[PDB]
């Protein structure tokens, strides 16, 4: 599923993200935007043989289960085809540990390089929630 502005927002905001941990819920949207143009079907492998999986790019090292990245951990304690689904809960249940580890949303690059600092408040601007 291909997620529109606003209805992705309202999404995660029934789901507990705005201000979890901190962060609005312009920033969860930002993310979404620049790591998967909201897409939850979206993936894309990274060097170390590891990949990353639907809205917000979970990487399958250290998160889920994609048996086939060697060595890694499940901490989100699920398949990373779940992250796929037109259903996000799965995804934002495993964001919510991700941002909780100490790191923030930093733990997302396309967050950090394009979200961090501006006004994200702009993303959920003309949206009913
Ligand atoms: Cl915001
Ligand atoms: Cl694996
Ligand atoms: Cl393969
Ligand atoms: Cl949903
Ligand atoms: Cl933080
Ligand atoms: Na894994």
């Amino acid at each position: 599923k291909v997620f529109g502005r606003c209805e992705l927002a309202a999404a995660m905001k029934r789901h507990g993200l705005d201000n979890y941990r901190g962060y609005s819920l312009g920033n969860w949207v930002c993310a979404a935007k620049f790591e998967s143009n909201f897409n939850t079907q979206a993936t894309n492998r990274n060097t170390d043989g590891s990949t990353d999986y639907g809205i917000l790019q979970i990487n399958s090292r250290w998160w889920c289960n994609d048996g086939r990245t060697p060595g890694s951990r499940n901490l989100c304690n699920i398949p990373c085809s779940a992250l796929l689904s037109s259903d996000i809960t799965a995804s934002v249940n495993c964001a919510k540990k991700i941002v909780s580890d100490g790191n923030g949303m930093n733990a997302w690059v396309a967050w950090r390089n394009r979200c961090k600092g501006t006004d994200v408040q702009a993303w959920i601007r003309g949206c009913r929630l």
